[PDB]
């Protein structure tokens, strides 16, 4: 491995061998169906509301997620980077696609597949991955380092549909050798959104542009079709010129044949025919190949820059609803602007690189903290571009203001911002990107006082509910099957209307958004506050037994639906306490004096309440009705966690919270699986994990990280990470469950999960305020 030494791969990279096998890869722990897709995954590329593409590390694009919402699992196996080298001075050369695989079908059988294992290395450190190949028959040593330019405080090239590809040659051995890599491309035009003729009216240029600093050589694969719908746009790859390489390509080969018209030419002398073909295909899927050769002599290294984009400027929703991507702001809505977006990469990588570098450099060089807590809170920001990640720019067939955005709970729980999930897993939007954060918390702003009195078939019982109830948030802003920020509360399991924990989580948004982002917006608490007062007066309502506190049912009417609460409960009574401490301070800063005085004494009558009916003298019991009371929980004091990151102080006395957290981190980490796994969210005092339902035997990623940050903003700095750890190792490490770049909700005592790709996790960041 002597080419390592020739880039930058941070310490903290997640890193796993190219074909290395995994053997204990969990599954799903539910009955009912939800996704696996295997270990077999990768750090994404593609900015945020332009779809992205998973390539794994493995080497395959096989995660595709530019269908907006929509997650599928499939390998094009035409998409590939290929290798050719020559020793100078000898007759033959060898060839091979740089993919541990080879296709299932018998197409592109003439292709040199089986990248071999123990070869190469994959490396991921989000928004950056890298491939290293070292093997035994390849002189020539390479490393790639693929990125999309994911940068905070940027909401433009953040955006982009756009992937860079850098690659480095290093010659370690006496002799000259000749060297090629080509990238080969599948026209995915059809791939999506096509019941029919998938292929039909394909076809593929190629683009040359000599601008005196810059020659670039690119296929474009677009339709021939002028259709402004969902599946139509263009695909482009290409590659920049630099000193001492020369560019071949092949606009047009079949991917639906054997690939020796391909292959024949690249393995002989890593150089294609140059051949333009732009003429349609009907029935046949096609693709294009770009490669660069060039020769290294003995010690000599070279940097060649690939990239590819894709110009899909429409996303559909099962409703009918069609809307341009954010990206379509700087490049145009018609489709046919794949070219001018990987120009623009190709030309200013570089600069890319280094904004990316700036702002991971203030935490991957503070030494004080452990690698592998860099690993995860990076690794984890996968989720923001590959959450089916939705950002518009206008509904087709219409100017506006502002630019809506969506981030799903996960793909198996399909729903656009559930803002109980958000609570924690917003972290990295307000604290990277606050202007997305702040359009958010306004789209639920503007939901509060919506009515809609139709029914709607609640699912766990059977009863007919009202389907939004004027003054109560909504669980979520929709789904990709159906209308997004249009048809709100699509979450039908249960009936979010009657959740005593929705309003106040609201509220707490709202204030930590303004407290977070410098306590200057005092326009975004104006534009939000009627809706703060109006959920918490809602709230007030539900305060059967006239303590101050909202009650809860005994009937799922929170977050933790199933593991039910009754009575006042820590969980939804803490939150309270600190929502009506929030909207004080609300009051304060915008001289609604009246609020305040009412708040204060919410919040004096209910904190008083609170302590008297939950402190047990070692902890805040769950709640006061329960067959289950005395439980332990993880996330009981939810609400002064909060108050910490908003500078509320104390809702609750110091020492009673500092032995809370004492008492969850020796029963709920130390006590469940010797505490490797997180933070249980249910224990009983007798150190048995409360098993009055499933919620509560579940550790729960986004949870437990939360938790983490809690202990850390409270001096057990110790516990914060021995907590955090257990989560790390089940997602990342060699002796967990193989979920990385798939973090799930939840896992049970054996280490199976409860819906992959879930935002909650996102909660990390807040180990980072
Ligand atoms: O995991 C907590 C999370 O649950 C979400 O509801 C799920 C539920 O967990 C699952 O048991 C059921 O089968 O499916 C529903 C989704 O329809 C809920 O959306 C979240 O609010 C909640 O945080
Ligand atoms: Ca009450």
């Amino acid at each position: 491995d002597k080419i390592s030494h020739k880039i930058d791969i941070p310490d903290s990279a997640w890193t796993i061998g190219i074909g290395e096998k995994f053997k204990n890869a969990g599954h799903p722990n539910v009955k009912y169906p939800m996704i696996d897709d295997s270990y077999v995954q990768g750090a994404p590329l593609g900015g945020f509301g332009a779809g992205t593409i998973g390539r794994t590390y493995n080497g395959g694009f096989s995660r595709w997620h530019l269908e907006i919402g929509k997650n599928k699992y499939t390998t094009v196996y035409a998409n590939q980077f290929s290798v050719f080298q020559k020793v100078e001075g000898n007759k033959d050369g060898v060839a091979q696609v740089l993919y541990a695989g080879e296709p299932e079908n018998g197409y592109l059988s003439s292709w040199k597949w089986d990248y071999p294992k123990e070869s190469g290395m994959y490396y991921a450190l989000y928004p950056n991955s890298w491939y290293t190949y070292t093997n035994k028959d390849l002189p020539v040593q390479l490393a790639v380092k693929q990125f999309s330019p994911i940068i905070p405080y940027n909401y433009k090239e953040t955006s982009y549909p756009v992937a860079v590809f850098k690659w480095t040659a290093y010659n370690p051995t006496n002799k000259n050798v000749d060297v090629s890599i080509m990238f080969t491309w599948q026209n995915m035009i059809g791939f999506f959104g096509k019941q029919v003729n998938v292929n039909s009216g394909n076809f593929n240029k190629i683009i040359k542009d000599k601008s005196k600093d810059s020659e670039i050589v690119a296929a474009v694969m677009g339709n021939i079709s002028n259709d402004n719908e969902e599946w139509n746009g263009e695909y482009s790859i290409g590659v920049k010129k630099v000193p001492g390489v020369d560019i071949s390509y092949k606009a047009k080969f079949v991917t639906t044949g054997d690939g020796s018209d391909l292959w024949h030419e690249f393995s002989k002398n890593g150089i294609l025919d140059n051949k333009d073909d732009e003429t349609p295909t009907k029935q046949d899927g096609i693709g294009s190949a770009i490669a660069v050769n060039f020769k290294l002599q003995p010690g000599q290294t070279i940097e060649v820059p690939f990239a590819l984009s894709w110009d899909l400027p429409i996303m559909k929703f099962g409703g009918g609803d069609k809307w341009y991507k954010m990206y379509t702001k700087y490049f145009g809505k018609n489709g046919k602007n794949s070219f001018a977006i990987l120009k623009e990469a190709l030309n200013n990588y570089q600069k890319w690189e280094k904004m990316i570098d700036d702002w991971q450099k203030p935490i991957l060089s503070n030494k004080s903290k452990p690698d592998w807590y860099k690993t995860a809170l990076f690794n984890e920001l996968y989720y923001l571009a590959d959450g089916g990640t939705a950002w518009e720019n206008g509904k087709v067939g219409e100017k506006r203001t502002n630019n809506m955005f969506g981030l799903l709970e996960c793909f198996d729980y399909n729903y656009y911002e559930t803002l109980d999930v958000r609570f924690y897993g917003s972290f990295p939007l307000v604290m990277l990107w606050p202007d997305i954060e702040k359009q958010v918390m306004r789209q639920f702003a503007d939901t509060i006082n919506v009515q809609d009195s139709s029914e709607f078939k609640v699912g766990s019982n059977g009863a007919m509910a009202v389907k939004k109830v004027q003054g109560m948030i909504p669980h979520d802003l929709g789904s990709s099957y159906a209308l997004p920020w249009i048809k709100i509360n699509a979450y039908d399991w249960q009936n979010p209307n009657i959740w005593k924990d929705l309003n106040s989580k609201y509220v707490l948004l709202v204030y930590r958004d303004y407290v977070l982002t410098g306590k200057t917006d005092k326009e975004f608490l104006k534009y939000t506050w009627k809706s703060v007062k109006t959920a918490l007066d809602k709230l007030k309502e539900m305060d059967k037994d006239n303590d101050g506190i909202p009650d809860n049912e005994g009937i799922p009417d929170q977050t933790y639906a199933t593991w039910s609460m009754k009575g006042t409960s820590a969980y939804c009574g803490s939150l309270w306490l600190a929502a009506l401490k929030a909207a004080q301070e609300i009051g304060k800063v915008l001289k609604d004096n009246e609020a305040y005085i009412k708040y204060n004494e919410w919040y004096k009558i209910a904190q008083q309440n609170f302590e008297k009916e939950l402190w047990n003298g070692e902890y805040y019991n769950f709640d006061t009705e329960s067959d289950h009371k005395d439980s332990i929980m993880a996330d009981q004091l939810a609400g002064q966690w909060y108050a910490d990151i908003l500078r509320l102080g104390d809702i609750l006395p110091k020492d009673h919270v500092q032995k809370a957290l004492k008492k969850i981190y020796e029963f709920n980490v130390m006590k469940f699986e010797n505490g490797k796994m997180g933070a249980v969210n249910g224990m009983r005092p007798d150190g048995i994990v409360d098993e009055s339902d499933i919620q509560a035997q579940e550790v729960w990623t986004g949870v437990t990280y939360a938790l983490a940050s809690f202990m850390k903003y409270r001096g057990m700095t110790e516990e914060a990470y021995n907590t955090a750890y257990g989560v790390y190792k089940m997602t990342y490490d060699k002796s967990g469950k193989g979920y990385w770049f798939r973090t799930p909700e939840a896992w049970t005592k054996d280490g199976n999960y409860r819906a992959s790709m879930y935002m909650r996790p996102l909660s990390i960041w807040s180990m980072e305020v």
